[PDB]
């Protein structure tokens, strides 16, 4: 199988488990970063990482001692451990004028060409999808935000797909949304946003995504597909239950869904997955894949307070995405 | 003084004001037009996108079948009164000429822009969302990619390009009988991708009856005093919801910037048909025509989601008021 991703030699990686049977086994020395991560800061739980200049830099989400989230810019020279600015990320427009978002939380980054897009979420009268961009992570500019809202867990495929941009993103409600599906969006320029598909809906056999799912990571191109690696929420009597799973979806057309596992690839079971701000969420935010070993190392949110990593191979993946396909 | 850029329509539905009536606008005293059993398949009418075509007038018609679910109809009218209405719906192709028919459809609007009849509506995408479709002659009926990812309706565009781009108001909402909302409009090159999303106009706090929330109805209409936007505007009561309409002027050039807004509705729920039906209490402003050579105004709305009804006013006299009894 062929991966479409950079040599990431230094990936954050860890052995398997003796004996581990499962495709994506935690970090054990998790989690990496999270309570008190900076001087203003309560808890750190997005990480939107991407390898740069053969280290690792990353946009995070965190809440601060008044639990209001902003985004901070983050460097690391192992992936592992993690020096985060102390203040937030400031944010100009085209024309360089400020355009800093009220809040901002839920970072993904994704390198298309020569330019790292960075999507979030924003208010504007509601959650939205924001959308920025930098060539050097010094300085950030934001375009308009891709939707009216509510919207969240946008996130841009790693290239243009037919001459497109293209945006997953979720349909969501003013609140703790109680549902949720994948869409899909395209645009010629960043800015206008079009010809809308349903990818992926919540499942009503698998209990673990039958409230609402939502994209993760950046889709990951495969020769077997676009590897797209989701949360999906369960809601018990006392409460959401965010795991993680994953899907391939056809290159050409990303909204026909080629295979999908029935069992998630991660669900909360450690205490930094089952105890904290919001307990029993495993969030994915990220992905590396080592195109020459086939290494993979995802980022993930730890009950709303922790950043987290957990590896496993980009084929064992797609095997277990086949294999525990309906 | 003032100037409407519409068409002329010398034989626009009108009736003259009752006698000492002070209000900006008033019913037609044979209201409803039409409402109750309109076609074999259908249970009530009670949205209606009427245009003057071709010296009459034509629509775009939201019935609910006896199955309770809605429909698009087309129907014409020679004074825009009595109607002739399609008893089947109307059949949708994409721009390859397949067919391209939505799940369910209702909300429509029309508006001309240039040579083309724009018809926005709400149909479904795994939820609500406002569906656009295109006709030069009404006959054939070509609907384009939905403008939105659900939740969204009340989606109308303006009757003209505004700096080269469409636009489109919209109402971002819930998957079910939304607790609140905002007007939004956004800007396509193509009317397929659409961006630069503004808010232009949310609910009240001060004016009661619409602090739970507002949506557009008519087509913006344009005058030399901005842009006239008939909106419904709701109210939450122990007993349910309560739709009434007033109107806003928008700047022309920038129209998610709001020059007045009356602080009353235009009409609110009174009469019978609009008090009782299958949702009691709703008068729904779907459409407005405007004789560009007096002024007269007739505006098309649902009452009680059971009937089509008209309501009568002058232009310059509803922008009087809106501007009057702006905050």
């Amino acid at each position: 199988m062929k991966v479409f991703t950079e040599k990431i030699p230094n990936i954050p990686w860890e052995e398997r488990p003796e004996g581990y049977t499962g495709p994506v086994w935690r970090y054990s020395k998790n989690p990496i970063i999270g309570r008190n991560p900076v001087p203003k800061g309560a808890r750190v739980f997005n990480s939107a990482v991407v390898p740069y200049n053969g280290e690792f830099v990353g946009v995070f989400r965190i809440d601060h001692k008044n639990t209001r989230p902003f985004l901070h810019f983050g460097r690391s020279k192992d992936g592992i451990n993690w020096e985060i600015e102390p203040e937030e990320i400031q944010w100009v427009d085209v024309n360089g004028e400020p355009f800093q978002p009220s809040y901002a939380y839920d970072p993904r980054v994704v390198k298309i060409e020569d330019t790292y897009y960075i999507t979030f979420c924003t208010d504007d009268h509601g959650p939205t999808i924001g959308v920025g961009m930098t060539k050097d992570f010094k300085t950030f500019v934001r375009l308009p935000n891709a939707y009216v809202p509510f919207n969240r867990n946008g996130v841009l495929f790693p290239r243009k797909i037919n001459g497109k941009y293209v945006m997953l993103n979720r349909p969501s409600d003013n609140g703790h949304t109680p549902f949720g599906d994948i869409f899909l969006s395209e645009s010629p320029d960043m800015i206008h946003w079009g010809n809308h598909r349903f990818v992926l809906g919540r499942s009503s056999y698998n209990w673990w995504e039958n409230l609402k799912i939502g994209a993760g990571p950046y889709p990951i191109e495969t020769s077997e597909g676009w590897l797209l690696i989701y949360h999906g929420v369960t809601l018990t009597c006392n409460g959401y239950v965010y795991s993680f799973g994953a899907a391939l979806l056809d290159l050409d057309d990303p909204s026909k869904v080629l295979y999908r596992s029935r069992y998630y690839l991660l669900t909360p079971e450690e205490e930094y997955e089952t105890v904290g701000f919001v307990p029993n969420v495993v969030f994915p935010c990220a992905a590396l894949c080592d195109a020459d070993t086939g290494r993979v190392a995802i980022y993930y949110g730890a009950a709303d307070t922790h950043v987290a990593l957990a590896f496993g191979y980009i084929d064992e993946i797609v095997d277990f995405v086949k294999r525990n396909s309906m």
